[PDB]
Order: C-alpha cells, then sequence, then structure tokens
C-alpha cells in the first residue's frame, strides 16, 4: 500500500457538455449475457450480469428493474438472443451498443463481433462492413434485419425523467470521485525464482467507475506497461532488480486527474 | 466503369518505407510479407512457399536480403510463438522500416490486437498477457525488440534501389481500365422485396482499396477493404437492396494512388429478366 500524489492540473467537469447514455448488450457462445448503462466518460454505472438483478454502486440510487432504461436493456437481452441465434455461427462475443444523446435519443447503434464493427446506424445511414464469412455462413440480408436494433420509444416517452435521474447520478459520481480514497499498490518480488529479473505490479482499487489509464514506467522511461480499467486496474512491468528504484506508476482518470506513485529507496530497502 | 483520376498521387514520392509482416497460427500456418506504406503486400510467402509476386514486377528472388530477413523472422516468430503463446490465435510481428535509414519500428499483434511495441527509445507492453500467456511479462520482453536489421543495413542502398524500381513498376502497373469490375444482382433468388447487389473488383495491383456500395438513396451502404490473401487481392462488397430501388445503386472504389471508380446500376442494367 502506497500514498497517491495527486496532480489535479487538467481537471475537467465530468457532468459538463451534452449528456450521452451508452447502452451495451452482449452475448457469448456459452450463453453469458451483459447489459450496461454508462455515461460518455464513464465505465458501467448500472449493469446486469448473466441474467442477474440490476447492480450498481454504494454512492448512487439503488438500481430498479422498473426504470425505463433497464426495461430497455431487458428487451434488448431478448433481441440479442434471437439475433445471436440466427446469425452467429462461430464462437465469440456479440455486442450491440446504443449511444444516446439525451433527452433525444436520436441514438447511434454499433454492432461488434469479437471487438470489430460489423454494422452501424445513425438514423440516417445504415452501414455494413464486409467481413461476414468471419462469423456467419448467412448473408447480408439476414444481418440487416437487426441493424437498426430496437425502437427506443420506452426511452423517448420518459426522455426527460431519464435526464434528471442521470444528471443526479453523474452528480453523485462526481462527489464520489475522491482520488485519495482509492487504494494504491506497488508490489515487487513477483519473480521469486529469478535472481536478476523481476516484475513490478501497480494496482488501483476504486468504487468509482471512471475510465482509467495506467502506465508503469521504468527508471529510465525507456520501457512502459499500459493498462485500462475494465473495478480493478492493474499493470505489470518486467524490470532489472538493480533498476527497480525510480520505476513509476501514472494513473489518469476520465475526470482529468493524474496520480503518480514511485518505487522509492524506502521500498527498495524493504524487499 | 467510370474512372476519376483527379487527385491521383505519386505513390513513389516522399520518404520510402518498407513494411515486413510475419505471422504464425496455432496450427503452424505462416505468412511473410513486404509492402510499401501505401500498399498491400508486393512480395509474400504462404505456409513456407516460394516468394510470390505480380505479373508486372521483377521475379521474386529468394536470395534478396529483404526476403532473407523475412525467412530469418520466420525462425524468430516460431521460437517466439512456441514459448509465449498458450491459446489458439494468430501472432503477427511487424517492422515499419524507413529506407535507406533502417531505424525500424516493431509492433506485435495477437488476434489482430496490439500487445507490444518498440519505436525509438520506448518499449511498450499492453497488459493483456493473462489472455494469451500463462507465462509472465519477463518472457515477452525477450521478443519485444525483434531481430537486428543487419541483413537490411548491410544491404541498405541495394534494397532502396530495388524497391524504388518495384514502386515505379507498380505505379506504372496501376491502370484502372485494365482492372475487372462487376456489378451484379439476382443473388437472392427466393426473395420477394429484397435482393443483394454485389460489387467486385479483380486486380493484379496490390494498392489499398476502399469499396462502398451505396443504395439509390445514400442511406444504406456496404463497405469492403481490400484484403490481402498473399499475392491475391480481393475486393468484394454485398449490399442488401429493395428490388424496386435497385436502379442507381452505385459502387465506389478508391485506391491508395488517388483514383475513384464508380459503377452505377443503370436503366440499361435493370433491363434484364434473364
Ligand atoms: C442528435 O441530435 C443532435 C441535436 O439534437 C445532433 O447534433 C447536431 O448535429 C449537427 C450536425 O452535425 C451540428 O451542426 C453543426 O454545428 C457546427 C458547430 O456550430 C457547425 O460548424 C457545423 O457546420 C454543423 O452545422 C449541431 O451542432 C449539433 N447540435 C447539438 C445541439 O449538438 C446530432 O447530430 C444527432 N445525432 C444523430 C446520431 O442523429
Ligand atoms: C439515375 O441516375 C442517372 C445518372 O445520374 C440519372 O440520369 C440523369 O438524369 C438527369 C435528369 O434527367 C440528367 O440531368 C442527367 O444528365 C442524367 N445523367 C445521365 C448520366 O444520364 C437518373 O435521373 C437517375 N434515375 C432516377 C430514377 O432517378
Ligand atoms: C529514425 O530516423 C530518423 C533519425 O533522426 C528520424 O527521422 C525518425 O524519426 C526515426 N524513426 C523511427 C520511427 O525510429
Amino acid at each position: 500500500v502506497v500514498r497517491p500524489e495527486v496532480n489535479r492540473t487538467g481537471t475537467v467537469d465530468i457532468c459538463q457538455g451534452p449528456m450521452e447514455l451508452i447502452f451495451s448488450v452482449s452475448r457469448t457462445s456459452s450463453g453469458a449475457t451483459g447489459e450496461r448503462i454508462s455515461l460518455k466518460n464513464t465505465l458501467s454505472i448500472v449493469s446486469m450480469e448473466n441474467g442477474g438483478k440490476p447492480g450498481t454502486y454504494e454512492w448512487s440510487f439503488p438500481a430498479n428493474e422498473s426504470w425505463p432504461e433497464i426495461q430497455f436493456l431487458l428487451q434488448n437481452r431478448e433481441f440479442v438472443s434471437k439475433y445471436y441465434a440466427d446469425v452467429v455461427q462461430t464462437p465469440g462475443e456479440l455486442v450491440v451498443e446504443y449511444r444516446c444523446p439525451v433527452p433525444q435519443f436520436n441514438c447511434t447503434i454499433t454492432h461488434r463481433w469479437k471487438g470489430e464493427t460489423i454494422m452501424s446506424f445513425d438514423g440516417a445511414i445504415q452501414t455494413i462492413r464486409s467481413v461476414t464469412s468471419e462469423y456467419t455462413t448467412k448473408n447480408e440480408d439476414t444481418l440487416v434485419k437487426y441493424i437498426r436494433g430496437l425502437n427506443v420509444t420506452l426511452l423517448t416517452d420518459n426522455a426527460k425523467s431519464i435526464e434528471h435521474r442521470w444528471t443526479e447520478i453523474c452528480k453523485k459520481l462526481k462527489d464520489a470521485d475522491r482520488p485519495d480514497d482509492n487504494q494504491y499498490t506497488l508490489e515487487d518480488d513477483i519473480l521469486e525464482d529469478d535472481i536478476e529479473m523481476d516484475i513490478v505490479q501497480c494496482q488501483m482499487t476504486t468504487q468509482v467507475p471512471l475510465k482509467y489509464h495506467m502506465t508503469v514506467w521504468s527508471a529510465g522511461r525507456d520501457s512502459r506497461a499500459i493498462a485500462l480499467s475494465a473495478i480493478e486496474v492493474a499493470s505489470y512491468l518486467p524490470v532489472n532488480r538493480s533498476q527497480i528504484l525510480n520505476t513509476t506508476c501514472e494513473i489518469t482518470s476520465s475526470s482529468g486527474w493524474t496520480v503518480r506513485l514511485r518505487f522509492s529507496e524506502e521500498m527498495v530497502a524493504a524487499s
């Protein structure tokens, strides 16, 4: 455990600018399912994992299955299962994602297969990217049944109600975003059998689902490891044990702050 | 076939770059390619075959040091793969090399995703190790920097000269009217409101191509990029279309040399209940 050095220069207002809600609905070959709601600069705030109850964080409203945004997700779970069942003929994850300006809700929808975009729709242009064989023996006509996704009437009927709720949620997220309350770790001695080489681990634990970018730099800054949040953030750098000192870790948030940790001579001595 | 050559560039201008791509699969399939910065591969080898190239170029000579550098990397990647990769997938090592000044960049890709890189001063690992390796980042870093480019630097100017001539022959070979273009419906035989319009282009010129098939309203499109099947160039795109709106579906092909080819599904072409 290590104490953060908080560089706040380049701080942004996460609740500033136009509001955007991101609805992500995924399915794998196993039958694993996910439904998530995020904001523009956040990871998942409300989620449902393999058909469980809507889950969230202790700094926000309890997640309610009767909320019109979650009813939207549940309808999509159904849609994606039917979708998955005709089209998908090789194993892999299918992701349908709505990017929704609020209070309209003229949404963009992206379809990803194994992380790649196979289709999209901005309500003006439908796009199919030509890679079908990769994941199906069915043709573009089948695919185009699903391209537009589901109607968003549930969202637009309650458009304003949804807005004031997620403005409230973002405001709670901003209040919870306290960099000094996250937990920070700088572990060495991960290669116990290697006499000359070691791995330096940097980890952060948080209950705030902002996007995080973690870089572990070597002493000379000629070697780095990069991780992104997925809520644990962890990254691992191979290092020479005689150059473990001054190896740093830098973490930047989606709210604009930057934490740096340093492997000090205090920590070298105790090792 | 409606060719537009406004904006055509000189693909052999600016500083030259050679791109060396070397791949291995779990089943032991392999690929080694050389391309310029604005092309797909010009020389390639597939599953250990002899170098293959195009009708317009020098016969691919296996004794060329650039090609020896590819075979040398075949050995590197086999060793790399054996002790790093513990789950099925394609590993690609890619050198981006300025010529004649061979201060190269190297990228590593697993399943199409970048896992490691070394540019000038800085080695980068992206921490996704525990998805392709049971082993540790200290194993990886044995391979990050790749091979010494000594085969390339020893022969720097000869390579520059050879590839300057290959680039000119390619630039000369790039002749849109000598490519083969097809625009075709009647793919969906048992469909009442729907058809598929297929746009295809066959070429011996390994430029990068971007293909869009547009509906009559420019409100629906299919996009295909030229894919490189090892000295084999596929550009094919398929657009689902309402049969009643098939007229004026247009296909639009753009090359990395700057030209665009439009193919329109014309009134004349609709006249056909064959
Ligand atoms: C969803 O609806 C919003 C509006 O409610 C659309 O946003 C608007 O998009 C237009 C066209 O891109 C923007 O107009 C542009 O404005 C810039 C800056 O002033 C100007 O220089 C450009 O020439 C252009 O006219 C407009 O700013 C923007 N409005 C707002 C309030 O954001 C959006 O495009 C819709 N999205 C979808 C997926 O349909
Ligand atoms: C389909 O596209 C063709 C080609 O653009 C259209 O033909 C044009 O029609 C206008 C009006 O008569 C003329 O000004 C152009 O000179 C024509 N172009 C050519 C090349 O013949 C045609 O109008 C379109 N068809 C439909 C049904 O809209
Ligand atoms: C190496 O070549 C020269 C050195 O001055 C420079 O222009 C270039 O940025 C370098 N290239 C890379 C990618 O290492």
